[PDB]
């Protein structure tokens, strides 16, 4: 996240820190994520494609912290990683970028409730707030494009939704981004999601609800002008959650 501020899990427990486990057993930050119900976690195939294999990655939630554990956390393997099969890298603008990890512990269990592990809301099919509207997004990111390191400690964020007119033009992202995305920034361009932050959550309030409305996906650098974060539009794949979560 560039910009925004520091934040703890209780201001986003639905949040998911997902690692990868290397041969030679070193331990790296992959992406975030979103508890949808207690068995599973929705992210962003891009974060996967690379690396398929389930046994690869370790999944925690209530975690506000990269390489330090919170207090009160649960860690937990992928008992099935699922990356949505119309996945395309098509040059930085990936189409269908969604993907279902069922996380399940040591003991055999999901995730358990706290006050720092709870489950977001999916939206109505194809009912997403007006652009304009103001949303937040959560993540473990680089807080600046050049950095090296990412931050230690969780952040998040404000941005304001971005019309698929607006986003379509040629001087932002022309063909680029499609119905089944939805494009968000700052109007200062001064805070946006960066790398390190796909697959975590855009929330949004409608109708009092806090619903994920998005996934981070991709753009073009960060915190640039005519250039927005873009993300899967959740409202657009209910039928490809509904059935992939009974798996």
């Amino acid at each position: 996240i560039i910009g925004g501020e520091f934040t703890t899990i209780e201001n986003q427990p639905w949040f998911a820190a997902i690692y990868r486990r290397h041969r030679g057993g070193s331990v790296t930050y992959v992406c975030g994520g979103s508890l949808i119900s207690p068995c599973w976690v929705i992210s962003a195939t891009h974060c996967f494609i690379d690396y398929p294999k389930k046994e690869d990655y370790i999944v925690y939630l209530g975690r506000s912290r990269l390489n330090s554990n919170t207090q009160g956390e649960m860690k937990f393997e992928v008992e099935n990683l699922i990356l949505h099969k119309d996945y395309s890298a098509d040059t930085l603008a990936h189409h269908n970028d969604i993907a279902l990890l069922k996380i399940r512990s040591k003991e055999g269990r999901c995730a358990q409730p706290s006050r720092t592990i709870q489950t977001i809301a999916l939206p109505s099919m194809y009912n997403d707030p007006q652009f304009g509207t103001s949303c937040e997004i959560t993540g473990f990111g680089k807080e600046q494009s050049t950095d090296y390191l990412y931050p230690e400690q969780l952040k998040m964020t404000v941005v304001k939704l971005i019309s698929h007119r607006e986003c379509q033009q040629p001087h932002y992202y022309g063909s680029e981004v499609t119905t089944k995305m939805l494009c968000a920034a700052d109007p200062q361009w001064k805070t946006d999601s960066c790398q390190g932050d796909s697959g975590g959550p855009l929330v949004c309030s409608l109708q009092g609800r806090m619903t994920l409305t998005g996934i981070v996906s991709w753009g073009r650098g960060c915190a640039l002008k005519d250039k927005p974060g873009v993300y899967t539009r959740v409202s657009h794949f209910l039928p490809w959650i509904r059935s992939h979560t009974k798996e």
